[PDB]
């Protein structure tokens, strides 16, 4: 039960390809969030609209502090609106763009807020797709959120070979966040779609001379070809590296 007239609209925060993200306040309460205008015309043509609405359900009953929250959402004649967190300080990807590439303890905490979310979500039967660091945001205390629509009950850099050639997706993904946070692109980068396809089938990388042991030892477990050979959330977070390393 929510109107337009609510809110108070700031800055955009970012610019999607259904609409932007803006910096907004609820008038009432002066609680400051984030609102997402999707357009219906564009929806339909797209035919998303039944995506959307599961993925929403989905989000809604989603509670974690490494989960971006959706507060609600509401409609009018020709658009649906998102109500979510505000996270201040922008995304993990817009940060390894000012930093080259992330230290071990940056990184292992980051992969840890991951695991947490995961784990959260893993107890409560939701699964998530590929993440992207460009969906990932962060907290005014620079903790990670994960803001996408993968959850359920593009580039190829993220997925893993088992959905290219037609779970275990998160596990490949930590795999792929935690060699790009170190490294500063995804070990699977290519010029082409096609050629990144090749590369992730064969599970075809290698790491720079400074990446050390227990990174190569976690990525290289979780980068596995055969899903059944990935380690359980529960082995990331216990896994010497991150134990070292994290916060
Ligand atoms: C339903 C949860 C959800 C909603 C929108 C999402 N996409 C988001 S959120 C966002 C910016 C933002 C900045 C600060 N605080 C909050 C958001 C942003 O730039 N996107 C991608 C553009 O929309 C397709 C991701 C997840």
């Amino acid at each position: 039960q929510w109107a337009l007239e609510d809110f108070e609209i700031g800055r955009p925060l970012g610019k999607g390809k259904f609409g932007n993200v803006y910096l907004a306040r609820e008038k009432q309460s002066k609680f400051i969030l984030a609102l997402k205008v999707l357009f219906k015309a564009q929806l339909e043509k797209a035919g998303v609209e039944h995506q959307l609405r599961r993925e929403v359900e989905i989000q809604s009953h989603l509670r974690h502090p490494n989960i971006l929250r959706l507060y609600g959402y509401f409609h009018d004649a020709t658009r649906v609106y998102l109500i979510l967190e505000y996270a201040p300080l922008g995304t993990v990807y817009r940060e390894l763009q000012k930093l080259s590439k992330f230290d071990e303890q940056r990184t292992a905490t980051y992969i840890t807020e991951l695991a947490n979310a995961l784990s959260y979500c893993h107890s409560k039967r939701v699964i998530h797709r590929d993440i992207k660091p460009e969906n990932l945001l962060l907290g005014s205390a620079g903790e990670l959120k994960i803001a996408d629509f993968g959850w359920s009950v593009g580039t190829l850099d993220y997925l893993p070979p088992e959905m290219i050639e037609g779970e275990k997706v998160d596990l490949w993904s930590l795999g792929v966040l935690c060699y790009e946070f170190l490294v500063g692109k995804p070990p699977f980068e290519a010029n082409t779609y096609q050629e990144t396809y090749k590369r992730i089938s064969r599970v075809e990388f290698t790491f720079p001379d400074f990446v050390t042991e227990g990174a190569r030892d976690l990525i290289s477990r979780l980068l596995k070809h055969n899903p059944s050979q990935r380690p359980m959330l529960r082995e990331v977070l216990e896994h010497p590296w991150i134990t070292a390393n994290s916060s």
